[PDB]
């Protein structure tokens, strides 16, 4: 009962129906919980964010320009740029960090293009019916275009200013432009930053797990590509290579137009785009984190700890010379020792 997931689906204003239904969230092994859905003048609300737990807010005006987006809109005004594509063989989107492919050997898309050219290929695939699945994730930059730069202006600056200050977070870093294909499923990650994730078009179920559920995760090594991934298919669950898997709890929402769902730094976030709901998209809002008080507090967060436990993995990279040695060292250092 208290398993509630994102629960029984919204109704759109002027009795337009739900906004979508079970039937278009994939099936996984695990329990959640509801993120709460608050008005961005609750208290509850701010103190979720300053505790930096999860919540989904209803009302800011974050991104209220962007939500006449479509991608004839997009396609007419965004520039001329080149924008990132990315690809997959099915709905999991691996994403890879290419200066560490280097790191590794035994490795194997990201292609550059013009807007039109991303829609042109949407609109191949769609009536010729193919398997391929395409994610354009593009950071805006100065090359959009003048319509674009006034829907930009017109975010809900005041507010967000406001919590970068009253939460002590440093810069915002960059807004990252999402634009899926119905059934595109970013897997579980962690990001190192505070994030609002500012909901535009269609709907996305985003599944979020606390930091102090690491061990349940099994997050690549940080020197590996798939650095801050999970390595677990949630889709087929190795139990054997990845026990804890079995006690996982996460956290669990759906987003649509005008939501902006606050996901705390280094809290896990599996993101799906409704199955059959058409394309998705989304504005990411990035800031680094407060900086670390004094000396310390301890209990010590979660979050710390896996800061911790990174750090380690990189020093031991540089000192090791080769960061394939971790973990031939790191089992020297444990077995009949620690375990
Ligand atoms: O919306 C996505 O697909 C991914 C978002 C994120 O990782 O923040
Ligand atoms: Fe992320």
């Amino acid at each position: 009962a208290v398993a509630s997931g994102s629960g029984e689906p919204r109704e759109e204003a002027g009795a337009l129906g739900p906004a979508w239904d079970e039937s278009q969230l994939r099936s996984y092994s695990f329990p959640t919980r509801p993120i709460p859905r608050l008005s961005q003048s609750d208290p509850r609300a701010e103190e979720l964010i300053e505790n930096e737990e999860p919540v989904v807010l209803t009302d800011t005006n974050l991104v209220y320009p962007a939500l006449k987006w479509d991608l004839e809109y997009l396609q007419e005004n965004i520039g001329n740029g080149d924008f990132s594509v990315y690809s997959a063989s099915t709905h999991k989107f691996l994403y890879y960090d290419e200066k560490k492919m280097a790191n590794f050997q035994n490795f194997k898309n990201r292609e550059e293009m013009k807007f039109h050219e991303f829609v042109e290929k949407l609109q191949d695939i769609q009536q010729r019916g193919g398997e391929e699945r395409l994610y354009l994730q593009q950071t805006l930059n100065d090359t959009v275009g003048r319509k674009i730069v006034m829907d930009f202006l017109g975010f809900n600056w005041n507010w967000i200013n406001k919590q970068q200050g009253k939460r002590g977070w440093g810069q915002l870093t960059s807004n990252l432009l999402l634009i899926g294909m119905e059934g595109n499923v970013t897997p579980a990650h962690y990001d190192e930053q505070q994030n609002f994730f500012a909901q535009i078009k269609g709907y996305k179920r985003c599944i979020l797990f606390p930091p102090d559920q690491f061990e349940c995760l099994y997050p690549y090594p940080v020197h590996h590509p798939c650095d801050r991934q999970s390595q677990v298919d949630f889709d087929n669950p190795d139990y054997e290579r990845f026990p804890n898997f079995q006690n996982v709890v996460g956290y669990e929402t759906v987003v649509g137009p005008g939501d902006v769902l606050y996901i705390p730094m280094y809290w896990w976030h599996h993101i799906e785009s409704l199955l059959n709901g058409g394309i998705t998209i989304t504005v990411n809002f990035w800031y680094k984190g407060a900086p670390t008080p004094k000396r310390i507090e301890y209990p010590l967060k979660a979050h710390q700890k896996v800061a911790i436990m990174r750090n380690i993995e990189k020093m031991l990279g540089e000192a090791l010379g080769n960061p394939q040695e971790v973990g031939p060292l790191l089992n020297t250092m444990i077995k009949g020792r620690y375990n």
